[PDB]
């Protein structure tokens, strides 16, 4: 259906980083 971002950013956020959800695709990404 969609991208859940919080579950998405949650997600990275794992590896300690912060996560980001674009569009649909939701990825790693550091501050």
């Amino acid at each position: 259906t969609v991208c859940n971002l919080r579950r998405c950013q949650l997600s990275c956020r794992s590896l300690g980083l912060l996560g980001k959800c674009i569009g649909v695709k939701c990825e790693c990404v550091k501050h």
